[PDB]
């Protein structure tokens, strides 16, 4: 594939979690599409960032829901050392690193992974990267 596997990537890395995470993704967590009234792709994938970030830290390493059940507690400490590396991904893809996040409605850890897989699937057509 001619294109950056990262892509690839980080829908399935994204996925993993959504198949995981099914009932503790009931976090309500905060959207940022509200915002998109008017935003470029970067600003988007950033905003996705910050998102994903403070999600990161809110639950931080406190198997508060994340896990308690089972090949979580172990794989606590890896879901978040993999969800850094997104992240990281994310500012190769961007370069903004500064973007506010207007608040709106507050999803759900799920619909926030859905949402923002359908414009993954949707800007996939556009590798570029």
């Amino acid at each position: 594939h001619k294109c950056d596997i990262t892509l690839q990537e980080i829908i399935k890395t994204l996925n993993s979690l959504t198949e995981q995470k099914t009932l503790c993704t009931e976090l309500t967590v905060t959207d940022i599409f509200a915002a998109s009234k008017n935003t470029t792709e970067k600003e988007t994938f950033c905003r996705a960032a910050t998102v994903l970030r403070q999600f990161y830290s809110h639950h931080e390493k406190d198997t508060r829901c994340l896990g308690a059940t089972a090949q979580q507690f172990h794989r606590h400490k890896q879901l978040i050392r993999f969800l850094k590396r997104l992240d990281r991904n994310l500012w190769g893809l961007a370069g903004l690193n500064s973007c506010p996040v207007k608040e709106a409605n507050q999803s759900t850890l799920e619909n926030f992974l859905e949402r923002l897989k359908t414009i993954m699937r949707e800007k996939y057509s556009k590798c570029s990267s």
